[PDB]
């Protein structure tokens, strides 16, 4: 009942915004990106330009995948290891459709955007709270 | 529909057998991450020869150890795993598994009888 009602909300009204958005710049180090991931507690970070347009994203899963090189990755830049672009939805998207997208793509956090402009982020956990 | 899927026991939806991610106590961190990738659930158990759970390791745990700045390439899983872990019984309802995952801030959970690993359920599994 409550979950069903929450899934009829627009993501605009449940997404993380402002300082709760994980994002770093294009010149960030991988360690910078990891700190941002840890602090914002969503398992991922965006990589944005100065206008808050999405350049890329990096998840905890991405770290596992890039770690599978023999070389020492500790001083890598984020620009070299990020996923370019990122899966996103419009702010009027219903939570149910965000869930369906996340299920079909096997991701747990989706960017909320107007074109390339990052407005917020929604995590699967957000769709089941409140 | 939503109400029915949420009322299933996790026994009926969990991954079992070869689909369970596990490595042994002597595995390397690289062995552990290979198993995580191969089984596609973002985590692995660490088990003894009787399939008893010693610990777990998740993609989040990799971030936490990597961000210590120590070179982790040659690490052993025994030195970086989380001992113990959160588990549920096979009769746990999907809705209760979801609430547990929410409360513990996790997206995948082991299904066990005591320490005996029976299966694993991902948040994705619960929401088909
Ligand atoms: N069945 C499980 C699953 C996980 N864990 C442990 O719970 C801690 C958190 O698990 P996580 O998967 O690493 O949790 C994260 C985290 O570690 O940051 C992942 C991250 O991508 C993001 O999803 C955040 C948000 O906090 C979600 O609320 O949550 C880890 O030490 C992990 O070993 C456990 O004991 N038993
Ligand atoms: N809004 C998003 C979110 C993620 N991604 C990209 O989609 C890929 C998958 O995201 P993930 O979070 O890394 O997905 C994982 C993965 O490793 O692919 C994480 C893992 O812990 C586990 O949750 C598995 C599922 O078990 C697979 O069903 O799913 C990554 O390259 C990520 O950059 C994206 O483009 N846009």
């Amino acid at each position: 009942g409550a979950l069903g009602r929450k899934l009829l909300l627009r993501v605009n009204d449940i997404m993380h915004t402002g300082d709760e958005i994980p994002h770093v710049g294009l010149q960030a180090t991988l360690r910078d990106a990891l700190l941002e991931i840890t602090r914002k507690n969503l398992g991922m970070t965006a990589i944005c330009d100065d206008d808050m347009n999405i350049i890329g994203i990096f998840t905890d899963g991405d770290l596992r995948r890039v770690f599978d090189t023999g070389v020492d990755m500790r001083d890598a830049s984020i620009a070299d290891v990020m996923t370019r672009g990122g899966i996103r939805i419009r702010p009027g998207t219903l939570a149910v459709d965000a869930l369906n997208l996340m299920q079909s793509r096997h991701i747990t956090c989706v960017l909320v955007a107007d074109g390339d402009h990052l407005l917020g982020v929604v995590h699967m956990h957000d769709l089941l709270r409140a």
